[PDB]
């Protein structure tokens, strides 16, 4: 049996090494690192990894890691694929924690935009959970916190985050998570894959895909939203991406949204994501 070595980027920056045959199917070392995690609820989390495109892929659990990496490195990242509508319903703390580790990332590399004072309150609640209750002697005047909070720090934001640390005394980890969530989880851009497109004139556009449907972002008036319900079916052909959407009722025949992507891999990528949070949420 030949062993390949995986590295792996886990949610607090960490690498973790380990072997798997080298024939084994993403999933053994999905399974590998979720025991490693101590995480039970897998069906959130996934494996990522870079293309020779440098494109980020998931991989697949059903096949062989090394027809998916092909010509590349066996390193991967540890990552949220479903972000769940209301995490107050995942049945684990931990579950919780790896949730509120992404979504920090999320943030900080500003995949998450978020408002000056909803960065300073998810800051507060982190700083909680990792600390515990506000204490002065760790916080001058002067104080800047070693945490990562959002894509441009300033010292108005960490003085924010201060003062909302003050309010959460007696806070549990477990409860400033839960806090954490309750907020992200409102944010317009939370847990939403975003994929590069043209629509049918051409035009540079953006394609949404996340729990509740599809979103077209043309820029920011007019945003174009599809429910799981309205959309008939979803196909790839060459560089091309296809919506069909339900007619209205008494409307006759459901309609064509065409998309062109940069590439053929690219629409496969975006109708495959689309698939799995189509199967996804359906069911949940
Ligand atoms: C995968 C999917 C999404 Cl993502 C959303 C809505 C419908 C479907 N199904 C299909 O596209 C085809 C046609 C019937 C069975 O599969």
């Amino acid at each position: 049996p030949k062993s390949m070595q995986c590295k792996v980027i886990l949610l607090d920056g960490s690498e973790y090494t380990c072997d798997v045959e080298k024939r084994s199917r993403g999933q053994v070392l999905f399974d590998k690192v979720c025991e490693h995690l101590n995480l039970l609820e897998k069906d959130y989390f996934g494996l990522t990894y870079r293309d020779a495109e440098n494109q980020k892929n998931w991989l697949d659990p059903a096949k062989e890691i090394k027809k998916q990496v092909r010509s590349g490195a066996w390193h991967f990242s540890f990552n949220v694929k479903f972000y769940p509508p209301d995490p107050a319903q995942l049945s684990e703390d931990i579950t919780r924690y790896y949730l509120c580790l992404q979504l920090r990332d999320d943030i900080v590399s500003g995949r998450l935009p978020c408002s000056f004072v909803t960065l300073a309150l998810l800051g507060s609640y982190t700083v909680q959970s990792e600390l515990g209750d506000y204490d002065p002697d760790e916080c001058g005047s002067d104080y800047i916190s070693e945490f990562r909070f959002a894509p441009n720090h300033t010292k108005e934001l960490e003085d924010k985050v201060i003062e909302l640390h003050k309010s959460h005394r007696g806070m549990t980890p477990a409860e400033a998570e839960m806090h954490f969530l309750e907020n992200a989880k409102k944010l317009s851009m939370y847990g939403v894959d975003l994929h590069h497109a043209k629509d049918s004139e051409g035009v540079e556009i953006m394609l949404g895909v996340c729990a509740s449907g599809l979103l077209i972002y043309r820029d920011r008036l007019r945003i174009n939203r599809f429910a799981w319900p309205k959309v008939l079916k979803i196909s790839y052909k060459r560089n091309n991406f296809y919506i069909k959407i339900r007619p209205g009722e008494f409307e006759q025949f459901e309609s064509t949204i065409g998309f062109k992507l940069p590439n053929h891999r690219a629409a496969k990528r975006l109708w495959k994501v689309c698939v799995e949070h189509h199967t996804f949420f359906r069911l949940l």
